[PDB]
């Protein structure tokens, strides 16, 4: 599941973007991107796999290593600690084209 990281290479993240170039099944490289946001939730002070509008509550968003995504997040206490989510769990390649699975 996901591991779109095996055939997308310059991978980038702004806000809750996520754009990356990744390759064709008939060979061929296509360039799309997906809002993470109605797929990403904060729960109390951890992002997890569901939608719950989480950049609302999260900041300072930045691509962390190869698959990771890194950034701070309020906690039930109104602290900003940091966090992270593998996006290689539900974030797949299928054509060129990303799609949440
Ligand atoms: O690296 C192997 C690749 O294999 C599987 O995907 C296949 C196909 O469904 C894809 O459309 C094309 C790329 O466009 O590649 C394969 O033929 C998946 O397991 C995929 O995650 C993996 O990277
Ligand atoms: O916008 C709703 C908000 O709800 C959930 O977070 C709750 C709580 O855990 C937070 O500490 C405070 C703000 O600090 O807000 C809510 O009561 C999460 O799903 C969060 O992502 C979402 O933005």
């Amino acid at each position: 599941l996901g591991k779109f990281s095996q055939t997308c290479y310059n991978s980038a993240i702004q806000g809750s973007v996520l754009t990356s170039t990744c390759e064709r099944t008939n060979g061929g490289y296509n360039t799309s991107s997906i809002d993470l946001n109605s797929v990403i939730e904060n729960v109390d002070g951890s992002l997890k796999w569901q939608p719950s509008n989480f950049i609302e509550t999260c900041r300072n968003t930045q691509l962390a290593g190869s698959s990771e995504l890194a950034a701070e997040c309020k906690t039930r206490a109104q602290q900003f600690v940091s966090t992270k989510i593998n996006l290689d769990d539900h974030i797949a390649n299928i054509d060129g084209t990303l799609k949440y699975e």
